[PDB]
């Protein structure tokens, strides 16, 4: 943790891409299966179109594709492979135009598991 607070005077609002979106997180994945979920950024001069999902089809060789393209917010992505390591981007779009993508984040869809440090 570290000191942090904000707070600047008024100001005329902004019209311009939206903030980055926090990246998605797991709800719950199997073998063959990987459920994400993430949640809506702060609407900043026009309402959201949608949301644009992204991943290297669980491959490793660092090319993005849209996997995912809508209003909800939760997408389960079947047809998988177990111990696949498959990495995402959640990124806001509106009139304006697509915002920063969220951080990549890096997933392994379920599989080998052992005991708890203790």
């Amino acid at each position: 943790g570290s000191s942090g607070s904000s707070g600047a005077e008024i100001f005329t609002t902004l019209s311009c891409e939206p903030d980055i979106p926090n990246p998605p997180r797991i709800a719950n994945r199997t073998k063959n299966s990987l459920t994400l979920q993430w949640k809506a950024p702060s609407d900043n001069g026009s309402k959201i179109q949608n949301f644009v999902l992204e991943w290297d089809e669980g491959k490793g060789n660092g090319e993005f594709c849209q996997c995912y393209m809508g209003s909800q917010k939760q997408f389960k992505i079947t047809k998988l492979s177990p111990a696949m390591g498959c990495k995402f981007r959640l990124s806001a779009r509106n009139d304006y135009g697509t915002s920063g993508f969220s951080e990549e984040v890096l997933y392994y869809t379920s599989g080998c598991s052992g005991p708890s440090s203790g």
